[PDB]
């Protein structure tokens, strides 16, 4: 599924993301937008053989099984393919464990150089939510 914008906002609003560990919605949705261009299905191979799911990009090194990614965790204890879906619920769950663990959104490191420090509410400027 590809969300729209707004769309994906109030996804996000609704399970719970919107200043979830101190983020704005909008840095949540400039997350996404770069990750996987709001892209459900979005998969990427990693060159140490990990591959990143779905709208956030959550990678197999340590969040879900995809029994490929070898000497891996799955601490959000989830197949890969769940981050997959039309429903955002596992991805949303998912990155509140990762944003959680420390270095929070900078885990994303295509938050971190492309959303940090710049205007992130213009990624839900004008929706209703
Ligand atoms: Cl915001
Ligand atoms: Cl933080």
């Amino acid at each position: 599924k590809v969300f729209g914008r707004c769309e994906l906002a109030a996804a996000m609003k609704r399970h719970g993301l919107d200043n979830y560990r101190g983020y704005s919605l909008g840095n949540w949705v400039c997350a996404a937008k770069f990750e996987s261009n709001f892209n459900t299905q979005a998969t990427n191979r990693n060159t140490d053989g990990s591959t990143d799911y779905g709208i956030l990009q959550i990678n197999s090194r340590w969040w879900c099984n995809d029994g490929r990614t070898p000497g891996s965790r799955n601490l959000c204890n989830i197949p890969c393919s769940a981050l997959l879906s039309s429903d955002i619920t596992a991805s949303v769950n998912c990155a509140k464990k990762i944003v959680s663990d420390g270095n929070g959104m900078n885990a994303w490191v295509a938050w971190r150089n492309r959303c940090k420090g710049t205007d992130v509410q213009a990624w839900i400027r004008g929706c209703r939510l």
